């Protein structure tokens, strides 16, 4: 179903602090190597008045390298696909709600993303655009009443030396009945390789590998 | 500009757990009585698979009775109007993000509402439709960085006696420079007086009175 | 069982950010009229390096004026008494855990209080003492699994202005089987009347009344 | 100052839901292999009416294997030592506040722990003792206002399935001026190897290793 080589197509519609925007992207990646890359383009609502880094983790766990001992819930879910729902909590009250419906058409993954952020203070690092990079993150994946859950508590490094924490809460629902994995982790590293000035064009890279902890 | 009798026109567009919907309403109210009433109709995405009660607190603090000891920020902001954002944090992980842009057209208040809820468990009271009503609530409205904020922790009474808590975090932004009030309260009471089976037609009643607390 | 006048004697043993301290108190109040006052003296660990305002809300819902229409869980629980636990989460990461065992000895209420605060930043208003007063607060009380719970979301007023928020979560356990009230509220107003300069002696007043939310001249 | 063989002496006294207890322990570590071991004993307030697992993560980041690429804040603090504070937020409202002042006496680490848990429901996995083990954890360490902070988000496994989440927030304060590290991680694993029937005697082990996240297997 899934080759070592797939393509990505996505459109994200949303609003941050009530003001709408839209982004389209095309990208590519390798599911067995856990790596993906994409090019993002702002279509509506640009220039964006908020930090672009609050969107990068919304721009697909099929691009995670899974060992044999860990059940791969996302590669099993195809060709039917899966969707995910997520709440992002920033330590100063900012809230981001995001959804992604992932389907597969041949060799291309298609995303239907919806994003909504509220309560970002105007003097905060997101509205002042004082963010630099997201630190590498560890995700906890576990089953709870028949669904797969994902929790991440990371931080954004602030242009200055500071760190801006965020808590992720994800729910993963496959379109067909698949086997559910056990408690495991997925390590992430997302990186902005290139943009212009107001982020109307963004080159985004991600690297993810699943593991089973220290023991 | 503020009339003893005002009407409301509103359209809400949103999604709960990724599934879109749209609702329109018309109503009227007495801003100096702190009372308002409206008729809401589902236009898209019906029948709703979630409890309708999670939307009623999103369908305007101008309908709050304000005493002269407290600065009335919401009646002061017209005819330019004001907007508010809100995150609703339920105790089982469900998160709802809502925005409202309120303008004034003659004697009619126009709401442009966007709603988005995620991570509502399928076995929880919102998706299982086991909510009865909202309990009466008190909000504290206070200034932080020159903007008005509102905090509520209320609960929904469940079919069987239990209570399902929610915490509100609202940011109120007036369109023009307005006078900021001091730390005060607003008591509220929202009630669904009539509805259809699947809530395609809902009559919603709300009563609010501002005060400055125990002395 | 409860007279129109009751006395208070209390002992607090605790710590903030790991450094111990101690406070004893004597007081008096009117349970039917929701008013109480006490004089607290610091015994150990003074002068206190933290804002005194984080403890005053730990220094009795029996001193809350209850209407006849709402069941009083605390006045009903006597003469055996009740105990309560509380977690306080300030918006800056500061966490306070408090427990209180309330007994009745004649006409005097006796408290056994334990206080522990952690994760208070050295640059914050609690460690640097920039608190002025608690704003008036409302508490919601509801039953959950046979016990009474109390949630309050209040704030502290700051020296230069602004507010410093705190979230309360209280559990009330009566010692005997009493019956549980319905979802109701209690309005609070706590105030430090007089104190010296390191708060080794503090005069504290509180006023509390229960009600049932937003609802005649006769 | 930090030897390949260290001993542990500890006393923890606190209360869960208002009911006091006291625990004594003795142990030994290998501060360079990130492994520690200890045997613990209940002295007051036993038999414990709560799950013992809510205390095990309170029984020393000096027993974490630190590579040279990451600055070691905890090995720098000895022999004068450091202290830490922690709030543990369970997902059903249980809250635990714990503090530990660690000193160094010759070749032995001395702990003075104070623990306080409240709002634990009587029908919950802690008071009903339905916890099995802690899952492996990753902690995030970072500097804020000149001190080192620690964030952990793990779960506890329960009898019959499922997980019971808890969120850790730790503050590390060295007693003397040390060099502050950059954003890094420490992987943890807690396990009770042997215990009694009433958990009056517990043998506890830990293994901790620091790293810097998703980056060595060049095969040479």
């Amino acid at each position: 179903v899934i080759k070592p080589d797939m393509k990505i197509k996505l459109r994200m519609e949303g609003a941050v602090n009530g003001h709408p925007f839209a982004i389209e992207g095309v990208g590519l990646g390798k599911p067995f190597e856990g790596k993906q890359s994409m090019d993002l383009k702002v279509k509506e609502g640009g220039p964006l008045p908020f930090a672009y880094d609050i969107l990068t983790t919304v721009f697909n766990r099929v691009f995670a390298k899974y060992p044999e001992n860990i059940v791969d819930y996302f590669k099993q879910s195809f060709p039917e696909g899966y969707s995910w729902e997520r709440s992002m909590n920033y330590e100063d009250g900012g809230i981001c709600n995001a959804t992604n419906d992932i389907t597969l058409d041949g060799d291309c993954y298609i995303y239907e993303i919806r994003f909504d952020g509220v309560n970002f203070p105007a003097n905060g690092p997101v509205m002042q655009k004082r963010t630099v990079k997201w630190e590498p993150a560890t995700e906890k994946l576990y089953v709870r009443d028949g669904v797969l859950k994902g929790d991440v508590n990371t931080a954004l490094s602030l242009e200055g030396g500071g760190h801006y924490r965020c808590d992720f809460k994800t729910t993963y629902k496959a379109k067909k009945v698949v086997q559910l994995p056990d408690y495991h982790f997925v390590d992430h590293h997302i990186e902005i390789k290139s943009h212009d000035k107001d982020y109307s064009n963004v080159n985004l890279h991600e690297h993810a590998e699943a593991h089973s902890g220290l023991p």
